């Protein structure tokens, strides 16, 4: 990394990383706290109250008007979920003053996010009603619409049973909508109080600048001094002996059938290259096992396919079915994850799944929003780094004896059945 950090104030930070590959800056406020089921939801409605108006801004044709004077910047505020944190993100992409006549665009930029952090649209401790209630109004619909769909529903029922130990890490990024419900202006003022004052801040601008400019401008800020110390990101729980199956019924055209297996496997671990591989050969690429077999071949399953989390120590199997067949679907997944553990992989399995982890990683390299990210977990983590060179020679070296030893590590912890009713009576 060539970031220059800074303190600008105990927990908050600064990072400038130059660089004259692009003609635009991003700018990237993160505010950083433990996940935690009392303000996920506070934390994603609040995001859209701050995007949407502001004190000085109280409006969306006066907010728009200014990222115009802004020579057009874009601008948002969204929320995510990664391991134990969840993340508060407000985004600014402006043009370089190179490309511009009379401008101070890093100045009228900073100018522009102290207004939006330390000038919400609250009065007398309450965020404005009218914007209040339709925030609140869309957020609901949002988290509606997630409900709707089937196999989004199904992922998350699943989530909330394999992580049942924890009140924490069951609740989606975005929060829910009984949570949502008691959530109120005044509820949000006071929230917006609480992670101004208390999360780890972290500050980065990706762009032709120099630290001796950012310096000053970010000085404005009126951050006051808080923790320096974030929380800690990877989650971890036991393994259980019983594997918890749960069901739900609902009138379905298709049901859904996924299980959540603990892999122990986390970011910068020695399996975690192999852990990569082993997904793309079970159920994460079209010539995987499960597609092959389960959905293909077999034809018991509209889709099958597997994804990992490398934060929180978990995969996941997500298949659509006819409900009729949920046993023989268990079977026939259970016999492809055997085979792996057995070392029944073809080198062209191999071969493809490499290359499209290569394919996709490569892709990346030129984002600058990947970059930022890249930067993010770097400054988290020290020494996960790996360049882009050493990357794909550890997916190269991933052998077939890593490959089985990831698949004996996997335990299978919980199944949700989302089971179609399709008769009346």
């Amino acid at each position: 990394s060539n970031a220059m950090s800074v303190q600008l104030v105990k927990g908050v930070n600064l990072h400038v990383i130059p660089t004259e590959k692009y003609k635009t800056v991003r700018l990237l406020v993160r505010f950083n706290t433990r996940l935690n089921h009392e303000t996920i939801t506070k934390r994603t409605l609040l995001s859209s109250l701050m995007e949407t108006n502001s004190l000085n801004y109280p409006n969306q044709v006066k907010l728009s008007e200014r990222l115009a004077e802004l020579y057009g910047a874009s601008f948002g505020i969204g929320v995510s979920k990664k391991g134990n944190q969840h993340w508060f993100n407000i985004s600014m992409n402006i043009v370089n003053d190179h490309y511009l006549q009379d401008s101070q665009v890093l100045a009228e930029a900073v100018d522009f996010l102290k207004e939006i952090i330390f000038a919400p649209n609250i009065q007398a401790g309450q965020f404005e009603a009218e914007t209040f209630q339709r925030e609140k109004e869309n957020l609901k619909a949002y988290l509606e619409s997630i409900v709707e769909d089937k196999q989004t529903y199904a992922s998350l029922a699943l989530q909330s049973v394999y992580f049942n130990q924890s009140e924490d890490q069951k609740i989606p990024s975005f929060g829910t909508v009984a949570a949502l419900a008691e959530e109120t202006a005044a509820s949000l003022a006071a929230y917006y109080q609480k992670m101004l004052a208390e999360d780890q801040v972290d500050i980065f601008v990706l762009g032709d600048v120099n630290e001796a400019e950012l310096v000053p401008l970010f000085k404005q800020l009126p951050f006051t001094p808080r923790e320096e110390g974030k929380a800690a990101i990877f989650y971890n729980q036991p393994i259980r002996n019983v594997i918890e199956e749960r069901t739900e019924r609902e009138v379905l055209a298709q049901s859904k059938l996924n299980l959540a297996y603990n892999t122990d496997i986390y970011y910068g671990d020695s399996y975690y290259f192999a852990l990569q591989v082993f997904n793309g050969i079970f159920g994460g690429f079209p010539h995987s096992k499960l597609f092959m077999n389960v959905r293909e071949k077999e034809h018991l399953a509209y889709y099958a396919s597997s994804s990992i989390d490398t934060f929180r120590g978990f995969m996941t199997v997500q298949t659509g079915i006819d409900g009729k067949n949920r046993n023989q679907v268990l079977r026939l997944i259970s016999t492809e994850l055997e085979n792996i553990r057995l070392g029944k992989i073809r080198e062209l399995e191999i071969e493809q799944t490499k290359a499209m982890l290569k394919n996709q990683y490569i892709l990346a390299l030129d984002n600058a929003g990947a970059w930022l990210e890249k930067e993010y977990l770097n400054e988290l983590m020290p020494q996960t780094m790996l360049t882009a060179e050493e990357w794909i020679a550890r997916i190269n070296a991933v052998t077939i004896p890593e490959i089985q030893e990831v698949a004996k590590r996997l335990e299978l912890q919980a199944i949700f059945f989302l089971e179609g009713e399709t008769e009346n009576d």
